[PDB]
């Protein structure tokens, strides 16, 4: 049974924000998910600016168009889940009345889906008025609109909804599976989680927040095997590596951060790097570098020479193919699900890790496709600072002023199985 | 910061049941946890039978003894978290008033703990009458007590609480971190989860239930390597394993179970065993047998001969010591946490797995210590039926009438490092 997640809530309550986060997360863990924004359907259709009058519960051309757009989107939900093999569809609309929700529920019922509701009720001033100055900012609806008039219009638009707004009821909606999220995550009300996927969605939703904070990601300092062009293993830091540790520690202080939690893997290179900090760290084996299996501690020349076909295949699909007894980047992603969860839940946090692991975490916060993830640039002695914002995440690359080797191998233009060794290793960075 | 879980609710609301499941779960995942039942403190202090009068709001003698039992328990909570190195303490008492909960909360505050409340609510009388028949049955309080009088007395005891009962309020208790469980876990209210452990506790509590059902555990049938006395690998079924598959299918039918979900690992022996039932199934790599690393596909004789230091060590701490590039039973336990979660969430379920995995799962439901876990007996072609009950889990061993080899190796009396090889392999079951 595919799942139909139905957003419920007044405009500017974070329904879309939640819809995007949930959709991105689900896709990241490999569940084909797609969001359907009814407002976008409405914009892409009328093409002409509309005032709040169009949202009035008595307007004809308005109620007509809005219901048609809801049906258009629902038709695409049907196609995605029933025809394209999608697993979860997120239907982003106010859906503030029991009749509309009953309508949508029956739709799901008839098409063989399981419906689950997600209501967002924001009440805190620094959220409502806070989302407006983002609606008023990035919304196509208020482009080239006088500030005071746009702000006023939107307020009357929310009013068009408050008047008939029927929030999910403990008794009247006992039989529905849903979650009510208050004040962007302070409290929650959960009812009738029907299955495994819903239990995971709930778990995720109850762990995200919008508290300002930053996520710092960096690899351990250059190690002995980084110098030799060797992958995997458990080397200690190189001299220049220890030098970086000292630089990270300074950077961290200069940053002046409220309650920084530091995490490292169980590999010496990260722990050693962490020892330079003042703050105590927490080591987790789940953060360990991607296992190369049989190709552990080898160089690329050695892999090509010993495992020539697997090297070519990995080059063809670096996301899905693994070395013998090793992991794929796909595997790594499954392994890091608990890290993604904790990072969502954390506030200010520094993660000292490795190249593959760091690519995965960066792909998550910057929403990079699986195919592009195994190739993201995560240089040594460089600190990636991630600051979550509305719909996105700002990234700042901060080189900590200490040279280091290039462990980054681009994909060669020739990824053929029959290719010669020269072309296979032409992108291999200089080492030793 | 150790955590202080404070149970809240009227008598016969499942506070204790929840306290024991939560305590067992937390310990299983390696978080030193201890529950403190205030009623047991009361029973041990007084020794003599007490009518409802003893619990009266005005009974001066009883108000005092109950106050001495509450503080006694709290002093032990303090000793455990602050002196014994415990991580989580579950304070099991009614704690039905705002003023009481604030006293407890201050205690936690002063001792450097984080307080989290778990309220269990039940306003359904058949459920209460059903529960009482467990209180009236297993409670030391109503031993040798006339049924109608016991039942009556307990009802008046609940009233001693209902009258002053102030449930956790959305507004009044806005600053408290808590979870309210309603309709025996149908709905929930969660407020201010403060950290990672609370987030995991919430996740766990929202996924357990008391819907009657059974958990069936059995290994895959005898395999080619079982015959050879070889551990690990990915062998197929032996002629007997196939025969068992045919026996398990029959047993499953004879059982006449409602909606049986079947799970297997990604190893052929389990899948092949599953292929013989009348119902479909799902496979999971998380269920794969414990990784022996370098000692994969080896025999015990071979392990003693090639890695003597490790066979002796693993023999010393079979829970914590691992083979090189392999897992420890401790690691397996961590790996199976998502399996524990799902099994709790499931109703009627059959898991076709392996020896080490089945030991871990059996240790969870039967609450066997980590030190005893790596040694539980899980014979081939033998089905272990687990039926969860109040505070425990009933276990029925069902041999499916098909002979098989012994893969069970008792801990040899000599586990001394540098021990003679004949003593090291004396408990090795005959094979080939
Ligand atoms: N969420 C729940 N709601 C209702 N009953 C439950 C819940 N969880 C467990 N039970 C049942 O409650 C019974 C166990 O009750 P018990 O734990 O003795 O209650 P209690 O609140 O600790 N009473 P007391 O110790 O007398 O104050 C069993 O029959 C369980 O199946
Ligand atoms: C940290 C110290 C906790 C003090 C616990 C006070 C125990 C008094 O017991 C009280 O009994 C009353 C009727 O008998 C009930 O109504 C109250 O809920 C209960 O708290
Ligand atoms: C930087 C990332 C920090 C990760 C914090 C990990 C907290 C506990 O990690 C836990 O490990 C268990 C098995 O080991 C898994 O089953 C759980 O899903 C995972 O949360
Ligand atoms: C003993 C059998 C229990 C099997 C447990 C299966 C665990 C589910 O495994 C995976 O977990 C991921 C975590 O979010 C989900 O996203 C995936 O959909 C799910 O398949
Ligand atoms: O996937 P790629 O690009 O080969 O990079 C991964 C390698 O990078 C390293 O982190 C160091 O170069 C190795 O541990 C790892 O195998
Ligand atoms: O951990 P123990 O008791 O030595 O035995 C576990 C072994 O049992 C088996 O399941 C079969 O003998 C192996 O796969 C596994 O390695
Ligand atoms: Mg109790």
């Amino acid at each position: 049974c595919p799942t139909l997640i139905v957003m419920v809530g007044l405009p500017a309550r974070g329904k879309t924000y939640i819809s995007k986060k949930l959709t991105r997360y689900l896709n990241f863990i490999g569940v084909p998910t797609r969001e359907f924004n009814v407002g976008q359907y409405r914009r892409d259709m009328v093409k002409t600016y509309k005032s709040f009058e169009f949202f009035l519960p008595d307007n004809e051309e308005g109620l007509k168009i809005r219901k048609q757009c809801a049906l258009a989107a629902l038709n695409d939900v049907r196609k995605f889940l029933s025809e394209e093999g999608g697993h979860v569809a997120v239907f982003d609309a106010t859906n503030t009345t029991r009749e509309r929700r009953a309508m949508i529920f029956n739709f799901g019922e008839q098409n063989g889906y399981k419906t689950f509701f997600v209501e967002s009720i924001c009440v805190d001033p620094e959220v409502i008025a806070a989302n407006i100055v983002q609606v008023k900012l990035g919304s196509p609806d208020y482009v080239n609109r006088d500030s005071d008039e746009a702000t006023e219009d939107f307020m009357r638009r929310i009013e068009c909804y408050e008047n008939s707004y029927e929030s999910l009821d403990e008794e009247q909606d006992r039989d529905l599976s849903y979650i009510k999220i208050m004040d962007v995550g302070q409290s929650y009300v959960v009812n009738r989680v029907a299955d495994h996927i819903q239990s995971r969605i709930v778990y995720y939703l109850m762990n995200i927040h919008v508290t300002p904070r930053s996520i710092y990601l960096c690899r351990a300092g250059e190690s002995e095997l980084n110098l030799k062009g060797r992958i995997g293993g458990d080397p200690g830091l190189s001299p220049r590596g220890r030098e970086f540790s000292k630089h990270l520690a300074q950077f961290i202080s200069d940053q002046n951060i409220k309650d920084l939690k530091v995490f490292t893997s169980q590999m010496k290179r990260t722990i050693q790097t962490a020892e330079a900090l003042s703050v105590p760290y927490e080591q987790f084996k789940v953060l360990n570098e991607i296992d190369a299996g049989v190709c552990e501690e080898m160089t690329y020349e050695e892999i090509q020479d010993h495992y020539p076909l697997e090297f070519a295949l990995r080059d063809q699909d670096k996301y899905r193919y693994r070395y013998p007894k090793g992991e794929s980047y796909e595997d790594l992603v499954q392994r890091l699900e608990p890290v993604i969860m904790e990072l969502e839940r954390q506030e200010n946090v520094l993660v000292i890790c490795h190249q593959a692991v760091m690519r995965c975490l960066l792909a998550y916060f910057l929403d990079k496709a699986a195919e592009e993830l195994p190739y993201l640039k995560c240089p040594l002695h460089t600190v990636l600072k991630l600051t979550p914002v509305a719909y996105g995440c700002k990234v700042e690359s901060i080189f900590l002023n200490v040279a280091a080797v290039n462990t980054h191998r681009d994909r060669p233009q020739n990824v053929d199985i029959s290719r010669p060794s020269e072309e296979a290793l032409v992108t291999v960075p200089a080492h030793q």
